[PDB]
C-alpha cells in the first residue's frame, strides 16, 4: 500500500475532506490519499445494494432483472422511487423501499448469515432488519469494500455465479471505448458523520482497477462530487483520459 | 411495421445508403427507412461473432469471458489483433483469427445444428468452417438479425442463460445515465456488394429499442457513419438525447 498525498488537492479544490482507495489488480498494488481513513468503517448505506441485490437474487426472492417491483402507492420524497422499478433501475435510482422489502423478506438469519459468508465489513446486522445499513450496526470501511469487490469482479463471493453477473451488470455505471465503469453510491445521513460512497471499479482492456471512496457530505448538493473527485484521481492515475 | 424514409433524409447528409430498422419492445411496433432492404440479407461478417461467442461459451471452447487467446504469432495488418486477447476485447476489437479458432474447434456439424437452433439467417454454412460468415453462404437481413437479437435479450436462444449474459455482457458499446447501448459491428467486403453493419439495441429505464442497420460502405473510412447515422435516427425518434 502506498499512500499519494497529491490526492488531497481535488479534496481542498472542491472545500471537501475524504479518501479515494484504489487497486491495481494486475500488480497486486493499493494507493490511497489517506491510510488512516482508508480503513476507518462506516454505514454502508446505498453501497449495501450491492450485497442486498446479491443476497435476494441467490435465494429467489429476486427472480432476475427483469421482475417488476410495484410502487407500494406511498408518495415519497424521491420523485423517482414513486413508480415501478426492476432490479437495474432500484439501483441505478437507489429505491430504498425496493431493498427494504427485499431485507425484510430475506429475514434476519438468513441475511446474517450471508453477511458472514461475504465477510462484509463488520458483519454485524444489529439494528431493524429493514434499515440496519442506514442506522444499525453493520460499518464498512473503504478498504473493506474493494475485498467485497474484487471477490464480487471474480464471481468468488458465497452466491451463484448467475447472482453475481446479475448483480455486477445492475451495477453498470458507465461506458465508451475507454473503459467500463461498474459501481454503487451512497449517502448515510442517518447516523453522523454524513459521508458520500462511491464504490466500485473501472475495467480497462488489459486490466481493472477497484476504487472505493467516502467524503464527507454535510448536505445532498454535493453529492456529485463524489464522482467527480473520483474521476480527477483517476485521470491524474492515468487510469481513464 | 411501419416504413419512415424521413429517416433516409440522413443517408443522404452522407451520401451513403443503407436501411435503419428500429423494433419498439414495449408496443411491439417495427420501424425502418427501406422496407425492401430490411428484408434483404446479406453476409453478416463481424456480427456473426455475436451467435459465435455464443456457441463457443455453451460448448467450453470458450471456459469463461477472462480465458486468454494467446497471439497465434503471425503479425497481421491490424495492430489490435496482435496481442492476447479475452472474449470481451475480442469482440471490441473484431478480432477475426481469434474467432476462426472457435468456428475451426466448435466444428461444422455443432455450428449447423446451433444455426437451425438460433434461427440465424438463411441458417446455411456453406464455405470453409472458419470463414462461411465472410465469404460462405450464410446471409441474414436487418430484420432477421432483431429477431435473433430479440431472443437473445430474453434469454431464449438454445444455450444456457449463462452463455447468454456473457455475450451480452461483451456486447457492451455504451453507457451513461441515459441509455445502454449494447452492439456489434461488421464489415462485409469479401463478396460484394460491400457493406458495414451495425446491430443490437438500446436499453431505456422503462424500455429496450433493438435496432440493425446496414448500409453500402465502398471503402473503410465512411465505417463510423454506421453508428454516427444510427444515433441520427435514434435523436430523431426521441430514443436517446
Amino acid at each position: 500500500w502506498q499512500e499519494n498525498k497529491s490526492w488531497n488537492a481535488h479534496f481542498t479544490e472542491h472545500k471537501s475532506q475524504g479518501v479515494v482507495v484504489l487497486w491495481n489488480e494486475n500488480k497486486q498494488q493499493g494507493f490511497t490519499n489517506n491510510l488512516k481513513r482508508a480503513n476507518q468503517a462506516f454505514l454502508p448505506a446505498g453501497t449495501f445494494k450491492i450485497p442486498n441485490s446479491l443476497i435476494a437474487l441467490d435465494l429467489g426472492v429476486v427472480k432476475d432483472e427483469h421482475q417488476v417491483f410495484k410502487w407500494d402507492g406511498q408518495t415519497r420524497d424521491i420523485a423517482t422511487w414513486n413508480r415501478d422499478h426492476n432490479l437495474i433501475t432500484a439501483m441505478k435510482y437507489s429505491v430504498v423501499p425496493v431493498y427494504q422489502e427485499f431485507a425484510r423478506q430475506i429475514g434476519e438469519a438468513r441475511m446474517s448469515k450471508m453477511l458472514h459468508a461475504f465477510d462484509y465489513g463488520n458483519e454485524d446486522i444489529s439494528g431493524n432488519v429493514d434499515s440496519f445499513w442506514l442506522d444499525g450496526g453493520i460499518r464498512i470501511s473503504a478498504t473493506e469494500q474493494i475485498s467485497f469487490l474484487r471477490k464480487l469482479y471474480h464471481n468468488k463471493l458465497h452466491v451463484s455465479e448467475r447472482s453475481q453477473r446479475i448483480v455486477k451488470q445492475a451495477m453498470l455505471t458507465e461506458a465508451n471505448g475507454d473503459y467500463i465503469i461498474r459501481a454503487k453510491t451512497g449517502y448515510s445521513t442517518r447516523i453522523e458523520p454524513k459521508i458520500g460512497w462511491w464504490v466500485g471499479w473501472v475495467e480497462l482492456d488489459d486490466n481493472v482497477w477497484f476504487f472505493a471512496m467516502n467524503m464527507d457530505m454535510p448536505t445532498s448538493d454535493g453529492l456529485g462530487l463524489r464522482q467527480a473527485i473520483t474521476k480527477e484521481v483517476l485521470k491524474q492515475e492515468k487510469i481513464i483520459p
